[PDB]
């Protein structure tokens, strides 16, 4: 009989210990369930971040491409453009047209083509021209002396023609 | 009899099993504690990352605006600037002033305005001018022939005046 | 003997409950192992992301610097460049060379230097020049009248020289 109370005592002990284990298991289960939930949310956030960074890194590739493009175009303009402050002569590969005038050193040297001219006719003299030729004129009429005047006048008129033709070919006059 | 031999054996069995469960439960507690702690640190890191990515994406929005701005400015300059390498004629909506000279095909055509001129007086001859007019000069004096020289000289001088007037009006001479 | 069956009942209950806890522990172990595994993968992902944002933020500093660079260069070009659409006069600090021609208001005023000229010689007349000077020519030969004609011709020729010299110094003719 009292061998049996000793069995009753241990059964009660086991019962308390089993109940304690059950309670401990339940506490662990809930903690784990809570932890599992947080892992899912962490996974959701991290998957979001991974997708974001992929998008960010792709965007940065585009940004680098756009920067390279604009740096290249700026570089091209820098080497190709006519500057207002550069002192060394600048050359265009094209003709040039402007409004109303061309100036040198703040002073107009060339304006619009001047019209109203009738073009002179004849053969232009581009050859030797002696402007200091003195023409002898005697007390008496000498055909050769007046003929020298005639020759000299014709030379002058053909030189005028040469000058006029030069301006017309340039476009300074009509 | 064999009554209690069998119950004590099972009680000993239960005791060992309860203790085994207890030791296994405790091991789970340690592992779970470590895992819970790692979850806290991960959440801290992910929260940090979430803020970084928000900041980065805001920065990238600004970058795109700035890229838009500079690309637009470059585009406007591109269409508005005078190029040194384009072969087709370029036109300014303004007059132009340069230092010391204008050249065509690498050769100076126009320089600074030349001073020191006294303006000629008279009526410029813009009409017909025959540079090949020949002036007959005979063996003997003929009024009409010498008068033809006078007329031709007056014409020539008035044509010179017309040219000089053109140059002064352009600004090539003062 | 009335009492021992009651122990049989409780022992059976304990056996079932202990077995339930043992299995429950095993189930928790599996869940915990799964969670621990996911935590490791999460850590690898987060560690990757932590390094990524460091690289991205360094990149963004570089981007802002590059944006600063082009914005600065665009700004410099904008103030320095010759514009095709501005209406008010533009000035170059340099000489200018162009291809084939200069035009004003859509019409060519200056072309290439014209060659083939031999320089006229003499003393250029830059002084007073009266183009309306009339030369009297009488019925009979008069030296003073023809001498005045000679004087007028020399003046005309020397004025031509002055004009030609002006054109040559500009570079409009060789
Ligand atoms: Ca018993
Ligand atoms: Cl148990």
């Amino acid at each position: 009989q009292v061998k049996n109370d000793e069995q009753d005592v241990e059964l009660a002990d086991h019962d308390a210990r089993i109940a304690a284990n059950t309670k401990a298991i339940n506490i662990l289960e809930v903690r784990l369930t809570t932890a599992e939930g947080k892992i899912v949310v962490l996974r959701s956030d991290v998957d979001y971040l991974l997708d974001e960074v992929i998008d960010i890194q792709a965007h940065l590739v585009t940004v680098d491409q756009r920067l390279d493009g604009v740096e290249s175009d700026v570089s091209d303009i820098k080497s190709d453009y006519v500057s207002k402050t550069v002192t060394e002569s600048q050359s265009l590969a094209s003709p040039l047209d402007v409004k109303t005038s061309y100036s040198v050193d703040g002073i107009q040297v060339v304006g619009a083509r001047q019209t109203g001219w009738t073009a002179a006719t004849g053969t232009p003299l581009l050859g030797s021209f002696n402007a200091n030729q003195s023409y002898t004129v005697g007390t008496t009429y000498t055909q050769s002396e007046v003929a020298a005047l005639a020759t000299g006048l014709e030379q002058a008129r053909q030189r005028i023609l040469a000058l006029e033709t030069a301006l017309r070919l340039h476009g300074l006059i009509d």
